[PDB]
């Protein structure tokens, strides 16, 4: 329901995960931002301080928005729609193993995905899209988003 209502998008990392290199958390990050750019008019910039329109934070159990994380397994990471305040925000478990191949959860095809909620996009029921509400891996080089959740992005900010 709820959209950006603008092109300009703003997005900045809080912390980051002790799992990864500093350098391929930022890089998974900037990857699946541009995923999504790609297919549409979104213009997405990182900053590195002041206020940001999407938060990404890396935290376990309960981390101050009333959705706490639940241990290893389970959920992976949550996002709320666009809105003001926590609207945007993205947060990955902490009690995940987060990598850049198999060795775990891959941040960068989750972040897709919580991107994808970021920008307002709800579970897709085709099993070929990265909004299928099922975590999947597949091979990072060669991810392509679903006919179904271009469609969907499309419908909502045009392109
Ligand atoms: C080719 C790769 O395809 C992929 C497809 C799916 C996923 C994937 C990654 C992470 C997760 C999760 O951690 C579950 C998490 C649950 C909470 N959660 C949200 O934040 C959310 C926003 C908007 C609508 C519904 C939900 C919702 O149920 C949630 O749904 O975000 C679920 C699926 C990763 C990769
Ligand atoms: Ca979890
Ligand atoms: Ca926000
Ligand atoms: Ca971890
Ligand atoms: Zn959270
Ligand atoms: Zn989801």
């Amino acid at each position: 329901g709820p959209v950006w209502r603008k092109h300009y998008i703003t997005y900045r990392i809080n912390n980051y995960t002790p799992d990864m290199n500093r350098e391929d958390v930022d890089y998974a990050i900037r990857k699946a931002f541009q995923v999504w750019s790609n297919v549409t008019p979104l213009k997405f910039s990182k900053i590195n301080t002041g206020m940001a329109d999407i938060l990404v934070v890396f935290a376990r159990g309960a981390h101050g928005d009333f959705h706490a994380f639940d241990g290893k397994g389970g959920i992976l990471a949550h996002a709320f729609g666009p809105g003001s305040g926590i609207g945007g925000d993205a947060h990955f478990d902490e009690d995940e193993f987060w990598t850049t191949h198999s060795g775990g959860t891959n941040l960068f095809l989750t972040a897709v995905h919580e991107i994808g909620h970021s920008l307002g996009l709800g579970h897709s029921s085709d099993p070929k899209a990265v909004m299928f509400p099922t975590y999947k891996y597949v091979d990072i080089n060669t991810f392509r988003l679903s006919a179904d959740d271009i469609r969907g992005i499309q419908s909502l900010y045009g392109d």
